[PDB]
């Protein structure tokens, strides 16, 4: 039909501007914590500490990939990335205070973001 096709160009589109938004989100965090999965070669007991974890490249492979239907599953899987090293990393560490930066700076681009996915549709 033509009506699954005017749905992919939406979603198509979604997908344009959320790689904008992720792109954003991500220039908030230069230290690059957020980069790539935590390693479990390095960090052997994760997933005994953190059952969804989530970083940049994981969400951004699931971008590409078209996975996101709308702006909530993608805000929920970068407040995952936040909240899991809040709960990992202890108060006066390097990544705790980067997850506050980056979720801090990050209320900006999201905001804004609302608006425009409300707005164009």
């Amino acid at each position: 039909s033509m009506e699954q096709v005017a749905m992919e160009l939406r979603l198509t589109e979604l997908t344009r501007l959320l790689r904008s938004v992720l792109d954003q989100l991500q220039d908030k965090d230069p230290a690059r914590i957020f980069a790539q999965p935590v390693s479990l070669k390095e960090v052997p007991d994760y997933l005994d500490h953190i059952k969804h974890p989530m970083d940049f490249a994981t969400m951004r492979k699931r971008l590409e990939a078209q996975g996101y239907k709308n702006l909530h599953e993608f805000e929920e899987d970068f407040d995952l990335i936040i909240d899991n090293c809040m709960k990992y990393n202890a108060r006066d560490t390097v990544f705790y205070r980067a997850a506050v930066r980056l979720r801090d700076q990050g209320g900006v681009v999201l905001r804004q973001a609302r608006r425009e996915v409300d707005s164009i549709g």
